[PDB]
């Protein structure tokens, strides 16, 4: 490790890794620390999915999920326990245990928030859904121009599907997936569209998607090497970043106050430019420890000097899921062009369809595919094919219905009446809301008490805004309950049911952008640039600050390929 | 990768990287070929419990194991789900579903049996406990002469226990560990003697230890490399070991047979020594696989022609399970050198002891941690350091308690009310039974049914012996019960219970070890060598052929150790 | 607030109680056996419409409570079992047991 | 309580359920045989479970 860096970036998630692909690549010396490991094998913060056994026992990973899933703030615990034996030995009350927050209120939480520190961060285990915003849930880029506007989200937005190897045809060979698509274009015809999610990832073949990660945006290797002999980077894990130092103008940042996990030792880092990188969380707790914003209980006597909005306007967005069994009308759709004579298991029976025949509902693959699975595993009732594909359906945020959708099959942990249901005819239903920012929903850090790593432990408070928020995620759970009735009824043990608070990880506007810091009651500029400071960008969700429903990351990343325009227009690569 | 070698390893668990250890240094060219893909880290193979985010968050770490643990047979499931919607798909019946094995009786199951494929394999996650066996639970390496059978075995394992970076005294500062150590001790004196759990460890810090694996016994990095220039090695990653290929003569495999999961090709590799490594489920699957044993359901009347007791006289361990919460009078133990004045919170407050004191009953650092804690922590009612590590404590196997037992903690995923109890409170008891080898008791693979590597689907026919074994069991559970009482009343929701059979993981005799092939029912002799053949040889704990309650992990590398003598005595090693 | 939607169910002549006869009940009488499905067609879209009313006319006076959700209840809970000895006009043709009196 | 400790099930059907946690000692049979006044007439998939 050297002292002296152009870039410094903390964190290792996605966003950083925008910004070094972007940085490296344009030739700066640049450092990234993150204070979680390398833990995704050869492939630095790959994607934990993409290994065969995962995708041959993909509801195992629900568990890797949750392993690296930690939760931000726990409330003090009053459940009472009354039948432990008269020898073991209890308190009086209910004392701060077990790592819980004294300073949270259970009633103002988000419960579900987590944060996961691993090289590649979140990406690690992601979705990889990567929808782009509509206008209605996206924050101006440009004023006084909404085409011009578009233009320019549309221009970053492309730039960042193809970091991300967003595609929307990975699943077209799915008949699961093409039988939800299907009817549920045909029940909303002249109402809404339906399309794949967007989703990050690269088909391989037809049991494997290569889900894309940080690893996909910037592979983490140290520079310079083989493939890249002009280019500088190094990354140092299990380090956790704790201040940058702000000069006593409040003009420029001077250094960078690390932690090295495996010497304990403590070090300043020097660098041009510091890029704050590490969560919507976790950039707003550095930025606390390091003089921004407010430390404490939230003292509205006392308004801080520096970003006063830091920490306020926070969002989250209201979750409602559901799993389904798929319908009959809609299983037997599937076999609707073929000929079934005599009885499955008998040397007689036959399933049959005429290739090409015009009353045909189904291409002949999909026909195939039945046949073939009809006719090969005789024992078994259904038509599709063991091997088929998830669905990965969307109706996109619109205003009529001002919530993202996802109709999918992702990793879970299906209990054991649950498991009597055949896989094939599930599908999981998420409704994602979008959050009104409101001054009084904040993450803050207490001056007493502090977390894992002894740094200020991050506290929230937090409730739905009445209003639209409200009505919204409302009525957005009958959207679901609804919708989701045209294909299958719900699952006994998933029935519809919003998730606790935060679970759905799409934190946004703790460190928020926009055109002017008072009146749009920000702490960034458009290029993620920290008012009032030269050289110090943030990244990531914390940015966001509207009112979205869509999954954010895409988002995200298209504000940091901005920022970065703006880094190498203003500083100057050290020679090599 | 070349298509000759001198040795071929299948699997790169702890076993397989002893023969690995053993044999690259003795200047082997070495091949080992490993079904699971490199997901620890730079450290190849490295137990997942070595992060700093894990050693602060340890009850996370269930869930890596949960996320690598696949059960090996699952019965056809039958549980009713009544409350689906009409408009729901539904069978008439319970069909196989969800890849449940139709061959497997669910009242003859080892339903908790499961297989970890990554390199490293199970070392990645376990619990590193390695007991040696006393003479009841061992075989015999020398017949005839017990003090000549006790030296070979401790010249073994004692070489193994370097191997492991086996030690007894890593959790010697603890307060915890001491109090219930001692207070064992103390009730048990002159019936039973208590130490540490034998751990496979090495301390770091106060806060952090190293728990060995894999990668511990051998570094798992391709050779010649710069620290051993005149080695050679290659671990092949991602790829499925399916055969070996007999000669006629029955005398000699002439061929491995491997499937590259990346590729998708199939291949032969050729060598002049074979060693199956790939645990004691899946070196029976691949030794059935290649013409070994019988190949479907058990049938007597058509006894196989090679390896007749191949899968059976199957062992696994009865294991006991509870929690408890430690008594007052213990917790009033640990502050009773201490004088109190004035009440906690207070300024008058005051915790003292007297250094030296000849009526202490603690040393003076445990007393130091306990007043430092207790004035530091006001608002805390227990004198038990935050940090302080967690208690691992055995009485071992004897006679008069045939069983093994962990007086400890592990990783726990405790629900909503048991969180409600202070952790430092809490103490884990796993007892552990031995199982008599009987002939009825069998894994068998199917000749129709196929997993998911397309390889015989494995079934088990197992039951617990009657007699002694499950004499014992019950018997092992009354103890538990009496013993943990001693140290507190049970945890509600962790009470006394059997789990279900296979979860502990400690499947023997699969491809069991004697000295004689018929006289001795078995299939490998004291040298691991497979009976009539003169190039293969298998490892782990399906050659134990014993009832063990021990954890058997050393004792099966202490056997491969063995096994590698004879390799290194009778194998050249190829030119370099 | 609690809500119970029920449906109605079409009468098929094959869905039937029956009794067994070796199987006796507490009472040493023939045990009761149902041989029950929702049938297909009306019957079951309509209970299928049923739960997304309920779900959408409840959302009118507050959201579900957690361990309450909208659920079908097992078969035969609500104990409105009909038909095992059905009126009509004529036995054959109306396929009953019953005349308009009640009497068999 | 009342409502409940006054409806008797009509038709239950044989049970299936796996407990494979008994200790060693404890009996069991080899099958799942016609138990606590199931009735192995009713089809468990075609019943009114409910029914009382
Ligand atoms: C967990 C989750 C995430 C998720 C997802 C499903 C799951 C179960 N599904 C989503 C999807 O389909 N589409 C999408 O747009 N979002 C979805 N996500 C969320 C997504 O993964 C996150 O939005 C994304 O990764 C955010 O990226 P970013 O780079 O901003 O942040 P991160 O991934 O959390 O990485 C931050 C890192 O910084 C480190 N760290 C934290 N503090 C420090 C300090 N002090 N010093 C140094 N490093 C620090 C981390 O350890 C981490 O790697
Ligand atoms: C999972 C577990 C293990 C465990 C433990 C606790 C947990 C939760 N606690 C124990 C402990 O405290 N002490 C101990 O002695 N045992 C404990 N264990 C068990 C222990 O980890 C195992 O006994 C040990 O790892 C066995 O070692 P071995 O090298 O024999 O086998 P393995 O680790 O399963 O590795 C086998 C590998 O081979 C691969 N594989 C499987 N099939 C194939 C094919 N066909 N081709 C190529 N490779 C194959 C695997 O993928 C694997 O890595």
């Amino acid at each position: 490790m050297d002292i002296k860096y152009d870039v410094v970036i903390v964190g290792s998630g996605p966003i950083g890794c925008t910004y070094a692909r972007e940085l490296v690549g344009a030739g700066y010396k640049v450092a990234m620390f993150d204070i979680g490991e390398i833990d995704s094998g050869l492939k630095i913060g790959a994607h934990k999915k993409n290994t065969v056994e995962y995708q041959k026992n993909i509801d195992k990973f629900v568990n890797v999920i949750q392993g690296q899933l930690m939760s931000v703030s726990v409330p003090v615990n009053t459940l009472v326990v009354d039948t432990l034996s008269p020898t073991s030995w209890q308190a009086s009350t209910f004392f701060v245990r077990n790592g819980s927050n004294p300073e949270q209120d259970p009633l103002r939480n988000l419960s579900g928030q987590a944060v996961t520190r691993v090289v590649g961060g979140m990406s690690t285990h992601w979705g990889c859904a990567t929808p782009r915003f509509d206008r209605e849930q996206r924050p101006l880029l440009v004023k006084d121009d909404a085409d011009a506007d578009d233009a320019e989200w549309d221009r970053l937005y492309t730039k960042a599907e193809s970091y991300f190897q967003t595609g929307t045809d990975q699943f077209k060979e799915s008949i699961r997936h093409n039988l939800v698509l299907n009817k549920l274009t045909e029940e909303y015809k002249g109402q809404r569209d339906f399309q794949q999610i967007p989703l990050a990832a690269t088909r391989r073949s037809p049991t494997f998607v290569e889900w894309s990660s940080a690893n996909t945006v910037f592979d983490l290797q140290n520079r310079p090497n083989t493939d890249a002999p002009e280019e500088r980077f190094n990354l140092f894990p299990a380090v956790a970043c704790e201040r940058v130092v702000r000069n006593a103008l409040n003009s420029e940042i001077e250094s960078l106050h690390i932690h090295d996990l495996i010497s304990g030792d403590r070090f300043e880092i020097k660098a041009d430019v510091y890029v704050l990188t590490a969560g919507a969380v976790h950039n707003t707790q550095l930025l606390v420890n390091s003089g921004f914003g407010q430390l404490g209980r939230p003292n509205p006597a006392n308004p801080p000097e520096l970003l006063p909005s830091l920490g306020s306007y926070i969002t989250e967005q209201s979750l409602v899921f559901c799993q389904t069994v798929m319908s009959t009308e809609l299983i037997d759709s599937v076999k609707s062009d073929m000929t079934i004579r005599g009885t499955p298991g008998e040397l007689t029976y036959s399933v049959t369809y005429t290739p090409g025949a015009s009353t045909n509902k189904h291409p002949d693959w999909w026909n195939e595919k039945v046949k073939n699975h009809m006719m090969q595993h005789q024992e078994d009732p259904l038509p599709i094919p063991f091997e088929d594909p998830e669905p990965q359906v969307t109706t996109l945020f619109q205003p009529s219905h001002p919530w993202h959708t996802q109709i999918h099959r992702d990793a879970f942990s299906y209990g054991a009446v649950q498991q009597s249901i055949d896989s094939r005819l599930i599908v999981d239903w998420r409704f994602f809301g979008r959050t009104e920012p409101k001054e009084e929903n904040k993450l803050w850090f207490s001056d007493k008490i502090t977390d894992a790593y002894n740094m200020p432990q991050p506290t929230f408070d937090f409730r739905f805004p009445a209003g639209r928020t409200s009505k919204e995620a409302e009525d957005m759970m009958t959207d679901m309950c609804v919708m989701s009735a045209k294909i299958g009824g719900f699952l006994p043990g998933s029935l519809p049911q919003f998730m606790k608070p935060g679970l759905c990880l799409h934190l946004g506007g703790t460190h928020r952008m926009g055109f002017d810091e008072k009146e749009d009651n920000c702490c960034v500029n458009t290029d993620s640039r920290v008012f009032g400071f030269k050289n110090l960008f943030l990244g990531g969700c914390g940015n966001i600050p509207t009112a979205y429903g869509a999954n954010p990351t895409l988002t995200a990343m298209s504000l940091a390929i901005k920022s970065c325009e703006y880094i190498k227009q203003n500083f100057t690569p050290s020679p090599f």
